[PDB]
């Protein structure tokens, strides 16, 4: 669980979106595992606009933050689940680091701000759905 709040936006993993997020939909993309919904109050997260490859993510299964090097956003094959058939998930960045199914929603961030959220993982790897290209979150 976990979301990014930037202005009147709520960014969540599309597979964990609620009835409320779908009834207030702005944008959603199954290929990225992302869903953005409208909120009434103001959100104060800063989104990073950069090409950083180092940062810190929160791992809720360990109740700890961890520093990682992560790859550049790309199309990576993701094993079938109860939410999706087997497919390439776009805009994904991988890191060596601990991850568990309930860790989805944990924020990844660099000195510039929010980079993305935990979306995939397994075998000592952790995958993050990137949000730095979503320029419209700012405006
Ligand atoms: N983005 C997706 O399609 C997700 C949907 C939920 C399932 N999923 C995972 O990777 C689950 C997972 C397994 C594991 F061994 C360690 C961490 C995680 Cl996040 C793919
Ligand atoms: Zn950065």
């Amino acid at each position: 669980s976990g979301a990014i709040y930037v202005g009147n936006y709520r960014v969540v993993n599309r597979h964990l979106a609620t009835h409320n997020d779908w009834a207030n939909l702005v944008w959603e993309d199954s290929s990225r595992d992302l869903l953005v919904s409208s909120t009434t109050a103001q959100g104060c997260d800063t989104i990073a606009r950069c090409d950083c490859q180092t940062g810190v993510y929160y791992c809720s299964s360990r109740r700890k933050h961890y520093p990682v090097s992560f790859s550049k956003p790309s199309l990576i094959f993701v094993e079938a689940s109860e939410y999706y058939p087997a497919r390439y998930q776009s805009h994904l960045m991988l890191a060596v680091g601990h991850s568990e199914p309930g860790d989805c929603g944990g924020i990844l961030r660099c000195q510039h701000g929010v980079v993305g959220i935990v979306s995939t993982g397994g075998n000592g790897l952790v995958g993050f759905a990137d949000v730095r290209d979503l320029l419209w979150l700012d405006e």
